[PDB]
């Protein structure tokens, strides 16, 4: 449009209707008084308005009043100019059908008040979303559709009433229109619709754009969208903005069992919808919906796909037609990646947003909810792990059920409406979330120890660790500006070799934590198969969801064991194993996607490590983990007990001195060991069952302390003698040697200039 | 009251069967008719129950439809028993029944003891019939 | 109304026909003589009696009548309170159909 941005201001008139033409608008349009002054505007507007333009005193600013932009449907600054009525056609019999709107609240029938508006002239506005005034009846004679039946100004005298249809339609099409998905309902994407939509039109627009610029549109392309994705959404969006025969097709209802009747009726729809208008074909389950005749011998799928490179690429068989094809996944190798016919032409079109999850909560939150006391930041935080359209699905449960917990909270209210419980329902942040929590799957909610309430919590210390990868995490999270200046790429992982069990997959836990996204969890136990395949799926499946999620801790466990620096072993298992490093190797390696990423491998042994993997960038970090410390064991243990328990007779400081550097698994063992003898000699297991209300409720009158009140030295005691306790120290002592002296023999001077 | 039925008198229904029930399904979602419970749910509407190759898949997805493209003021929907059990309709696949389950009582004492009172006030059973005992 | 139900026992006039109206009926409510305390019955079920009550005579605090509970098909000691009702319409004319059952089998001209 013009590069002057206009000026959005109050209008010169009140009314939303009437507004303040501009100096060129003053006397470009010519105020007539037999024929009516109808104003050319978006949507096949003819309004017929008056030509008062504020022009003659000062320059009226061009913009639209509160209402009037709701009403004419169109842009601020757009140029509407006095031209022949288009809304408005002479027909033999043109009459304006009647609607419940125009008959509800109007005295008399709707045909009766209608005729004196109806006569020779209405005198109000007709139009959907505009102020209209109806003289006399205290009501409004118009329908309440999408507009007029015959037209806005037919061939209709006082002799000709309006013939309303056989039902009055009312508070219908303004649902529908309501309803129609806006192109802004997905954050990021709404930049692929417009791309998509300004081909389609700038094409049309400009037949230069088409034919002289030689490029035709696109028949369709892929929909990079993944699993559930709610492209039903896209779906419905892309018919709200352009106007189409929406043609949704399974891919599992294109399953039939008589050769080709899937396949005919396809093609039978296609061609119902090209003669139709020019639509959109949606095809659903597209990716899932043929394996391309290459990898099945299915003739029924050959036979399929055979009718898809007709139907699909037929010779102009989209008038102005669009086959989106709603692909399962984004990245699916489906069929139509083997045969790229279907996407014969991808457009470049401006994908999602990653805040859009939080965005179209937002926006349900903001469509009908009421909730206020929904806080935005619950909701950022939930749609920092959640999903596209399934999360507003999961926000809209949350939502039902807290208004179902406040409703049914509340009475029946038959006989007068609550307005603080119905409206302003403020679905508290809490309720809400507590409503998504028993609404949305709970596997993903402690999954990822984000949520879990341990930032190195539950093991007291580490400390450097700690800091180092927080200080990884925020290089480019809090300034990833300053990781371009020096332009220094981050780390892949880091080889925590220490104590086994020491709280590796507790350090992996608080690592998540400082994190926000999920981890990877790996064994080296799922490596092992007959058939030498499991090494690339393991591989294939922690680079998609590297790709797919944010860095998820690769936590491998018998890492080392798995490598064990090759070494060349005898038998099938040795060529396995080097063949399996080889590929870990690769995956480590190559031309990676650069994603977020971390890399966690569990080396009990030091020396058991894959030498390749020794090597910067193919472990990166190969930071050895250290083995417990009293101080440490002491404030873990600490941490530990102060979670769940609260004891005055058992010293901390005993227990510290007791200690004497034990184990870190094995302070945790004493602490649950110690936490199960307090809960099984507590007395409401012990006392209330004792008594068992026979002549008392319980054993005793009063209640007794929490259950670590008192579990005295003796429990622990007791429990430390049962307890093991039994590292070998000389073992891990020799490995975090050699680690060291390694590590010493590496370290080089100071060489400062 | 109002909004009685559609016309689906040809006996025989073949697309005309979905194009009555998008009819009902639709015209309820502005209207306020009355839950008139689907006569022979499972028959007219398979569900992905009957046959593999397009009229029960087509009874699902209509169900799938007409569920989500209902207004929430007659859900003229069969409860329990609707489809088979094997495979019911997407009624509840879509929305409606996606979220929540029912609250269905499990066959006791109690549904025994009211049947036999029911069958008490509408025949005389015995002079001495243990109910307890039938229980 | 109360959480806690009851059960309402016969009417206290011996003769189930003499359904005297209630003062509070009156009382509270506006009552005509041609109008009575209108009872509400399930499915959009209405029945009202045009009985001539004394309130300044004797106020029977009687249960409802045999007929007029079988009519109105009201529960035993249900919680007999005025809410808001909004399934209630009105008209002007209609036709009183006679019931099919008696005009077969009747000899004659039913």
């Amino acid at each position: 449009n013009r590069p002057n941005r206009l000026i959005v201001d109050e209008a010169i008139n009140e009314d939303n209707s009437v507004v303040s033409l501009s100096q060129p608008k003053m006397d470009e349009l010519q105020l007539f008084r037999g024929d009516t002054v109808l104003l050319k505007g978006k949507k096949r507007r003819e309004a017929v308005c008056i030509v008062l333009s504020d022009d003659t005193c000062s320059d009226e600013k061009i913009r639209m009043n509160r209402v009037v932009r709701n009403n004419l449907r169109v842009r601020l600054g757009d140029v509407i100019s006095i031209q022949p009525c288009p809304d408005v056609k002479y027909g033999k019999r043109i009459h304006v059908l009647p609607i419940d709107d125009t008959v509800e609240g109007i005295t008399g029938n709707l045909f009766e008040v209608y005729l004196k508006p109806y006569f020779l002239e209405a005198y109000r506005p007709i139009r959907k979303g505009d102020i209209f005034l109806v003289r006399g009846g205290m009501r409004a004679v118009e329908f309440k559709v999408v507009e007029t039946d015959p037209s806005p100004y037919c061939i209709v005298a006082p002799d000709t009433v309006i013939h309303c249809e056989g039902e009055p339609i009312k508070r219908e099409d303004e649902e529908e229109s309501l309803n129609e998905v806006g192109y802004d309902d997905i954050g990021g994407c709404r930049k692929q619709l417009a791309q998509i939509k300004e081909m389609v039109e700038l094409p049309l627009r400009h037949p230069a754009l088409f034919k002289a610029i030689g490029v035709k549109p696109p028949r369709g392309i892929l929909l990079y969208g993944p699993p559930g994705t709610g492209k039903t959404l896209i779906a419905r969006a892309v018919a709200n903005e352009t106007g189409a025969f929406f043609f949704l097709i399974n891919g599992p209802e294109i399953m039939s069992k008589l050769a080709g009747e899937s396949e005919s009726n396809l093609r039978k729809a296609f061609e119902e919808a090209e003669k139709n208008a020019p639509a959109i074909i949606f095809i659903d389950e597209l990716d899932a919906i043929a394996p391309k005749r290459e990898k099945t011998h299915g003739e029924v799928e050959r036979r399929i796909v055979s009718q898809l490179l007709t139907l699909m690429d037929g010779l102009k068989q989209r008038a102005h037609v669009i086959v989106m094809a709603a692909t399962n996944r984004p990245n699916s190798i489906d069929p139509a990646l083997r045969r790229f016919g279907r996407f014969d032409r991808e457009v470049d079109i401006g994908i999602p947003d990653a805040t859009g999850r939080l965005e179209i909560l937002q926006i349900h939150t903001k469509n009908m909810k009421l909730a206020d006391d929904v806080d935005l930041e619950q909701v950022a935080n939930e749609t920092h792990g959640h999903v596209g359209a399934d999360l507003a699905a999961l926000c809209s449960e949350a939502a039902l059920q807290a208004i179902r917990k406040k409703m049914d909270l509340i009475d029946l209210e038959d006989e007068t409406i609550d307005a603080e419980v119905m409206n302003s329902l403020a679905v508290t942040m809490d309720d809400f979330r507590w409503a998504l929590s028993q609404s949305n799957p709970s596997a993903l909610r402690e999954t990822v120890v984000e949520v879990p309430q341990v930032t190195w919590e539950d093991i007291g210390g580490l400390e450097d660790v700690k800091r180092e990868l927080q200080e990884l995490v925020q290089y480019p999270v809090e300034h990833p500006d300053k990781f371009l200046k020096f332009g220094m790429t981050p780390s892949k992982g880091v080889l925590f070799y220490g104590p086994p069990g020491c709280g590796k997959t507790l350090l992996a836990k608080a690592i998540a934590n400082e994190c926000q996204a999920n981890f990877i969890s790996i064994k080296g136990p799922e490596l092992l198969t007959m058939w030498f395949g499991e090494s690339e799926a393991n591989v294939r499946e922690i680079f998609d969801k590297a790709r797919q999620a944010a860095p998820c801790v690769l936590f491998f466990d018998e890492l080392d064991s798995i490598a064990k620096a090759r070494g060349g072993n005898i038998g099938d298992g040795g060529g396995a194993a080097d063949r399996v490093i080889n590929q870990i190797l690769t995956e480590m390696d190559g031309m990676s996607t650069k994603k977020n990423v971390f890399i966690i491998g569990a080396t009990n042994r030091p020396d058991i490590i894959d030498p390749a993997i020794l090597r910067p960038g193919r472990l990166d970090q190969l930071i050895y983990i250290p083995l417990p410390d009293e101080k440490s064991r002491v404030a873990i243990l600490k941490a530990n007990l102060r979670k769940s328990p609260v004891a005055k007779d058992v010293d901390l400081e005993f227990l510290a001195k007791m200690t004497n550097g034990f184990s870190g698994a094995d302070l945790t063992e004493i602490c649950q060991r110690a936490c199960k003898l307090a809960i099984r000699e507590s007395i409401e297991s012990e006392i209330r069952r004792e008594r068992e209300r026979q002549t008392n409720p319980s054993a005793m009158e009063v209640e007794e302390d929490d259950p670590v009140p008192e579990i005295r030295r003796d429990h622990f005691e007791e429990a430390m003698r049962f307890a093991r306790r039994s590292v070998s120290d000389n073992d891990i002592r020799k490995y975090e040697m050699f680690a060291q002296t390694l590590q010493q023999s590496r370290g080089f001077g100071s060489f400062r200039f």
